[PDB]
């Protein structure tokens, strides 16, 4: 009726969408198929089949090949060629941990028309591992990655690997604070200054397959890089709670992600940082499903670096 004419309008207007004239009929399909989804889904969460709910936002009408296109980053082959995290069993891993509350987190930060969350679950760990060694928090380059960690195996905006990233700053001897270094969102040549240079004395460690191992590792390390299954619009237009996703893979993890702590529902959850904005979720964060059977793949490819 009027009303679904007038969001429309407004949701247009809000994301200021110009749309040709064949292109407003199926952007608009788009847009309503996933606004009826988020209305049966909240409606089950009033019911209590959820512990989460979805809200509309800035990728309303972006389609699932727009989708793999700029808000992933993940290559297929995930080699795990770092030192090992043996997981230490006389060690007690507190209740819950949130590494935003001890100055270890910077803010949230947006991709945009790139994928590559590869970069930014990468600088969210150095991050942490520098303000673990200097208790000074400074932001890191994602766009030195994407311009110049292509030897090591990454592709730039077409995705990359957490691990190549590492291995690019041991192999440079360095990585850019973001100050000297600019995103872009896009592949230019490589302007790595040796002067703006950060984390000389790099490394990187995987963490075994299980979330008991993680969450030691969170415990005693700070942020860590994870690997997750995010191709589903329940994450896509996730907004608050416990994600769950009975869909989600635990082998085909498509988008890199930083977890900052994890915790329990006074149920139990990761603290997770995206890279999708402020917009997204909880100001950009999201609680994930803890000890689900390894739900959505989070343990099945987390690894941090060493400084």
């Amino acid at each position: 009726d009027h009303s679904l004419e007038a969001q429309w309008t407004k949701w247009k207007a809000m994301h200021n969408r110009l749309y040709g004239m064949n292109e407003e009929g199926w952007r608009r399909a788009v847009w309503e198929k996933n606004m009826k989804m988020i209305e049966l889904h909240n409606q089950e969460y009033r019911e209590g089949k959820h512990s989460f709910t979805m809200a509309m936002n800035a990728f309303g009408d972006m389609t699932s090949e727009e989708f793999r296109q700029v808000m992933n980053g993940l290559q297929n082959r995930k080699p795990r060629k770092g030192k090992v995290f043996q997981e230490p069993l006389f060690y007690e891993a507190p209740r819950s941990v949130d590494w935003r509350e001890k100055g270890y987190v910077t803010p949230v930060k947006n991709q945009g028309q790139c994928g590559s969350s590869w970069a930014f679950s990468a600088t969210g760990a150095l991050e942490g591992q520098m303000f673990r060694k200097t208790g000074r928090l400074i932001s890191l380059s994602e766009q030195n990655l994407v311009d110049c960690s292509g030897p090591e195996g990454n592709e730039g905006c077409n995705g990359g690997l957490m691990d190549y990233a590492f291995q690019y700053v041991q192999d440079n001897g360095g990585l850019d604070s973001e100050e000297s270094y600019p995103y872009e969102a896009t592949e230019e040549s490589c302007k790595y200054n040796p002067k703006y240079s950060v984390a000389n004395d790099a490394g990187f460690v995987d963490i075994p397959k299980q979330e008991k191992a993680l969450m030691k590792a969170v415990a005693t390390v700070g942020p860590i890089s994870v690997a997750i299954d995010a191709g589903h619009e329940s994450f896509l237009f996730y907004k608050e709670g416990i994600y769950f996703e009975p869909d989600c893979s635990s082998e085909d993890m498509d988008h890199g992600v930083l977890v900052v702590g994890y915790g329990f529902e006074s149920n139990k959850y990761w603290l997770v940082k995206n890279s999708w904005g402020e917009e997204w979720g909880m100001g950009g964060y999201v609680k994930m499903a803890k000890d689900r059977r390894n739900h959505c793949g989070i343990a099945s490819a987390a690894s941090y670096p060493t400084v």
